[PDB]
C-alpha cells in the first residue's frame, strides 16, 4: 500500500529514509624496458 519513505521540510530539503595481470620477460627484441 502507501507507505512513507521520508520527509520533506522547505528547509532542510528532502530527509530520504530509504535503507589482467600478464607478466613477461626483458629480452631484446622481444619485449624491452621502453
Amino acid at each position: 500500500g502507501l507507505e512513507k519513505i521520508g520527509t520533506w521540510d522547505p528547509a532542510s530539503g528532502l530527509n530520504m529514509t530509504e535503507s589482467l595481470i600478464v607478466t613477461t620477460i626483458l629480452e631484446e627484441p622481444y619485449v624491452l624496458f621502453k
